[PDB]
């Protein structure tokens, strides 16, 4: 029933047509997916894109999947390993959330960080100055495509 649910979740994702979100399982393993997120329009992450891995452990859906950024991401709530501090992925994970909900939540986090409990203190600090933030973000992102 778990593999079935994941297939149904992929179909839901495909027919929803949400902008800037995309993900599929690897051909040999339905329990490991790779996804892509684009920053939401109007945010400093607009026009930038990031790849993420999604792994569904044996305890899923009771236990949350492990989600990490594969593309380096400079952001208050992401660390050097691509780990993400997002409540719904940890303490507030619910077995009723689908892949679409997770992707949308992470896309939303890009534009609205939790700067009170950061993983990247420097980014949390610079966030107060958007122009300055945008600049460092683009600079750092830029060094991720050459």
């Amino acid at each position: 029933p778990v593999g079935k649910r994941l297939q149904q979740e992929l179909m839901t994702l495909m027919m929803s047509g949400d902008k800037g979100i995309s993900a599929f399982p690897e051909s040999d393993n339905l329990f490991k997916w790779v996804g892509t997120i684009h920053g939401a329009a109007g945010t400093v992450y607009e026009d930038l894109r990031y790849k993420l891995s999604l792994e569904f452990p044996s305890g899923y859906p009771y236990n949350a999947p492990t989600v990490k950024f594969l593309t380096p991401c400079y952001h208050p709530n992401v660390d050097t390993q691509g780990n993400i501090s997002l409540d719904i992925l940890k303490e507030k994970w619910s077995a009723l959330y689908d892949v679409r909900t997770i992707l949308l939540s992470i896309q939303s986090l890009l534009g609205e960080p939790n700067i009170d409990s950061p993983l990247n203190t420097h980014a949390a600090e610079l966030w107060k100055n958007p122009t300055a933030f945008k600049k460092y973000l683009q600079e750092t992102y830029s060094k991720q495509v050459t």
